[PDB]
């Protein structure tokens, strides 16, 4: 299976492994409870290693990069990067990433795992001009810490200003105890939260000194468990289920992502301009389920007999102390309040659609 270079210490912090599409990455360490509960008032650090890095330079990068993604990339500056999502000509999604620009005509574009050859094949087909396409997959780590008491625990690891930076500001080559990394402010958590991206060599080194730095804090190790209760809260997309080959940036509630009126074309816009001005057919909701049940990724939700949607994510909620679900359904039936039926083992419980984000 496929491994992150932080790999050789799950076993140490209590690492519990679940094969993540090829990749072997924890599904948490403790209790998928605690450590939702740490970054909500501590702080956690989670491995996202598997993450894929691909850089992106040359004259007419910029160009390229602006035809290839919904968002404005001319909007970028060294120092600052954007989250964007790159799109079929019929509004679906290759992928969704962060860019950032690194300096004048190079970009750093950080890509989901699953889509690293589909997003590179997709890339080249589309090149012209002066474009090259580098893949630094296997040569970056990622690191994130998300918390209200992420910044702090940073102060301790670098000399580097950190607390200056901005959402989507980034510090290149910073100093964390002699290792040089790229600290950006950007999470997947909902909270406050950086993330570090080093060298494949030197993310153990760097992932000791932020339990180290965090023991004070109450910073503990967290999983993919925790990752999902927190993307619901924040109703954040995940590829594969909230964004796919079928499913628009706009349906998965990130039309903010989307910059229509840019004057680039972009693969997608023309269909993507239409679902932002006069708004989706189908609709992100958060589900809670009203009846005894598990929700999972790919259950139709039914209301009145007809098929309204699917769910895409499931998960659990502390704060509600109840099983809840991300659902791609009609728009007409996305208020909240509604009561729909989800589908689990041929048989309809019923849920209640809920306020989202929180």
């Amino acid at each position: 299976l496929k491994r992150t270079p932080l790999f050789d210490l799950y076993k140490e912090y209590g690492g519990k492994t679940i094969d993540f599409g090829g990749w072997e990455l924890p599904v948490q360490f403790s209790s998928i409870k605690k450590e939702h509960e740490a970054v909500r008032t501590a702080a956690g650090l989670f491995d996202v290693s598997h993450m894929g890095e691909v850089e992106v330079s040359g004259n007419d990068s910029l160009s390229f990069l602006q035809r290839l993604m919904t968002n404005d990339v001319s909007a970028l500056t060294p120092g600052r990067a954007q989250y964007t999502a790159m799109c079929y000509p019929d509004g679906g999604t290759v992928d969704d990433l962060l860019i950032y620009q690194k300096g004048e005509n190079r970009y750093l574009l950080v890509i989901n795992a699953s889509n690293i050859d589909k997003d590179l094949a997709w890339m080249k087909e589309h090149a012209a001009g002066d474009v090259q396409i580098d893949n630094q997959s296997d040569q970056i780590a990622l690191l994130a810490v998300q918390g209200p008491k992420a910044e702090a625990i940073l102060k301790n690891l670098t000399d580097a200003d950190v607390s200056a930076l901005k959402p989507f500001a980034f510090i290149d080559e910073a100093d964390i105890s002699g290792r040089k990394a790229l600290i950006s402010r950007t999470g997947y958590t909902g909270e406050d939260g950086y993330e570090i991206y080093c060298r494949s060599d030197d993310a153990m080194h760097i992932w000791k000194k932020i339990i180290d730095a965090g023991d004070a804090y109450g910073l503990i190790p967290c999983g993919l468990g925790a990752r999902d209760t927190l993307r619901f809260e924040a109703n954040i997309p995940l590829y594969g289920q909230e964004l796919t080959r079928d499913i628009t940036p706009i349906e998965a509630g990130i039309g903010f992502a989307v910059k229509h009126k840019k004057e680039s074309d972009f693969f997608g816009k023309s269909v993507l301009s239409e679902q932002k001005e006069n708004g989706a057919k189908r609709k992100l909701v958060g589900l809670e389920m009203i009846e005894k049940g598990i929700p999972r990724h790919g259950y139709e939700v039914f209301q009145n007999g007809k098929s309204v949607g699917k769910v895409t994510t499931g998960t659990q909620s502390p704060t509600l102390g109840k099983n809840v679900g991300l659902a791609l359904i009609d728009s007409e039936t996305s208020e909240i309040g509604t009561v729909v039926d989800v589908e689990i083992r041929k048989k309809l419980v019923k849920a209640k659609v809920v306020k989202t984000p929180f």
